[PDB]
């Protein structure tokens, strides 16, 4: 079994809401999203649509991801840290709702032993103890089950959107000031959630 519904979740900075509300989408990689902050070209997917990950809108099916702490701990290039990262958070059951092509993985989709699946009934097939879990970092079988992924083909309406989740009121502050200037956009909740950052 698994969660019904299923959230998703895309971390992105803070810079780049801004244009995420002007084009009314997420868009993939190689889509050229307008992107002012950087936090998979022959990573094939073996399900319809096809292409490569970097065709896809990605999401992971937890927060406080691994990949949220190599930012928090400034192993990435990027070195301003987890507190402009903004949780953006959906649900599989919307995108399959919307019609909107996908597939997702039962673990880290840059692994060559990856499974891809393109049915809600296959998210059976996910470890959710290890999605879930807070205590990720061994053995590797579970780390690469925390990363399980889920990818949306091309583009993600920003109006599926639930949820922006922040790690201080001031973060939140700065995420309402930003919708305001979008008064046409879909204005989704605001939750500061110091449980999804380390
Ligand atoms: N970000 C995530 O939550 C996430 C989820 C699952 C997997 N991953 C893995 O991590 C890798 C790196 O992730 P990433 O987030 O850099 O991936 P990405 O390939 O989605 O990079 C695109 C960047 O542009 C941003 N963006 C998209 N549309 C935009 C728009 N209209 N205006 C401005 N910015 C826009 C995205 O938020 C992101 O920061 C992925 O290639 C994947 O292997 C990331």
């Amino acid at each position: 079994t698994y969660p019904e519904p299923t959230p998703i979740y895309h971390i992105t900075h803070i810079d780049n809401l801004k244009g995420i509300l002007r084009m009314g989408k997420l868009l993939a990689h190689n889509q050229s999203p307008p992107k002012q902050r950087s936090i998979r070209n022959r990573a094939k997917v073996p399900q319809p649509p096809g292409g490569v990950l970097h065709d896809y809108v990605p999401f992971y099916f937890c927060p406080r991801s691994p990949m949220l702490y190599a930012i928090y701990s400034g192993a990435t290039e990027y070195q301003g840290g987890q507190e402009p990262i903004l949780h953006l958070v959906s649900s599989a059951q919307a995108v399959h709702k919307a019609g909107l092509p996908f597939v997702f993985t039962d673990r880290h989709g840059v692994l060559s032993h990856a499974r891809f699946f393109r049915q809600l009934e296959e998210l059976a097939q996910l470890d959710w103890e290890a999605i879930q879990a807070s205590y990720w970092a061994d053995p590797p079988e579970l780390r690469e089950k925390k990363q399980a992924a889920f990818l949306v083909y091309k583009a993600f309406p920003w109006a599926l959107i639930e949820e922006i989740a922040v790690y201080s009121q001031r973060v939140g502050e700065e995420v309402l000031k930003i919708l305001k200037q979008f008064p046409e956009a879909r204005r989704p909740r605001v939750c500061i959630r110091k449980d999804w950052y380390y």
